[PDB]
């Protein structure tokens, strides 16, 4: 297919097979249903090409959802213990990229409907399409 | 007859000529109707007036190719009516390059309806120069 | 008048002896009449004072609505047969100015009702007060 | 006795009311509008402060607004019409305003409207002047 | 046992209590007022921040507001007249916060108003003032 | 990860000290009206900047926000960082332990802008740490 679809499966892909305990999502959903929880969703955002080369750069996430009113060590348990990990060798993942740096970890929430919260790892990687 | 008409329509024609199961827009629509989708909509945004160092109708504008679908559909729908239907065809189309000076890709992103959350998209956006 | 309803009358006295298609309109509105269409809006926008005689400079809008069923072609093929052959030459409008550039050609919409749909040519005018 | 920022709008108040008072006039700009009060001009600052921190002086600087309203559905020419009558012309001459400020020097012209509700419409007329406290 | 900020905003609101005695006080920006109560001044502080890392120093900063609230429709010239016979002649000279500070210096003079719901109007008067912890 | 570490060390060593609030681990939406007082502890804007030869630096925004009703004068949100949050920021080893550095940022008064039922200090630092 085209790369960005490679990328998120083979990030899929890996956290997939060790965790057995979590809904996937190819994409970042827009609203939950309980038995989503815990959710787990691998995405894209701002990619653009860069070139003055095919070099594109875009912001990966992985991002762990749960119900709004819980603590922060449930967010960042389930982070430590199901994906932080996997994140450190992936070699489907490296095969289709030229680089990867750790970049941000924010903790974010249900904008208005308050339903939901959450956990974001990012990193930024390039990439040729 | 304007440069822009000439712009989109060419965009337009490769890319209904090569497929047929997609529903065509003449600039981003609003409003969408679930028998749409997929819908594909072609327009420009930012085209403004770039050569006060004295170039002639030189302007500049971002060219919009965006893929429409229900907003359930996983990401991976999207860049596979992107990768299967659109991308190849934007490699090589005469008709455009005959009409624009320079075209660059820019951005890919991934849009939701964030006024009612009806439908989701990729929109693929390039960067071109041409004269009016 | 100052120098503002001289700049617009001209531009709208020589869009109306060209092409009596549309209903012109004096300054940007916001309610529309469904007759009013196809509806022309010639008004100024950022007005300001430059220096040192007395230098302003503004933007000329020159924005042709239709129904937002509309598609982009039919306000591009508005300005091309009715509005941009005008804009070439308006040797009242020179008398007024000092001078005029191209800006800008944006697609607008009604974000209140969409109601309606538009093109808006732009121009960067030098005048004295 | 009067704080400098009352005397600077009184000034231009009373000059301009020396020529109309047709208007109803306002000090400092109206949020809701009646429409009774049609057609209104309203006098007023904006961006007042300190300035004369890196030279070390009590200058301040602040904006100087005259806007004219109007009823939404009027032409722009309506408002110009209202401002070249009379406003425009008595801010090039208003020696009580002078004798308060250190300078002045013409601004903008805006055209504004009633975002909220669409009630009026308007001409803003802005000055940059520097002042003593 | 006090932290500096309540020494700061006490010095001003004791000032202004004291130089006219039964007017209405606030210890933080309020949002709903009782009509009765107006004029009501209040004292805030915000920006608050350290700043002296780059340079390894005690110093924080921030912005202190005096700010006084009337009816929304009230003319400008009724917030300034507070501000000329309560607040200015208070803040000419105030031991107290000087003896609490390092530095003051005046900063602005805003028009606000009510956004949410347009039942008051004021005048916030700020200066910028930096301090040690 | 060290982020529960993090909070944790501060949590409990202000819980050892007073008794009388009601602690939260990240920062909560909505209260009861019996919550109060309370404090939470949080981290906001941790991101990666670098390898140090041994290990991946980070950096965040470390916040300890103090809650009240709305009517309150500030007042009584600045005697309760005084009396039973400072005191115990001075020296926290199992943070000390943690982090690489740490200093202060901020002190800002927070409003509950939607329903105005609270009013809040937020009190922040900026710490380096290794992930």
């Amino acid at each position: 297919h085209m790369k960005h679809t490679e990328l998120r499966a083979a990030v899929l892909d890996a956290l997939e097979k060790h965790d057995t305990g979590a809904t996937f999502f190819d994409g970042r959903p827009a609203v939950f249903d309980e038995a989503d929880f815990p959710a787990v969703a691998v995405y894209l955002t701002g990619a653009e090409y860069t070139g003055e080369s095919d070099t594109w750069q875009a912001e990966l996430h992985i991002e762990v959802f749960l119900p709004a009113q819980v603590p922060a060590s449930e967010l960042d348990a389930w982070m430590e213990s199901r994906i932080y990990p996997v994140m450190s060798d992936i070699p489907a993942l490296s095969d289709l990229i030229t680089s990867m740096v750790a970049s941000g970890y924010d903790y974010r929430r249900d904008d208005d409907a308050g339903l939901w919260s959450s956990a974001d790892l990012t990193y930024v990687i390039t990439y040729e399409m």
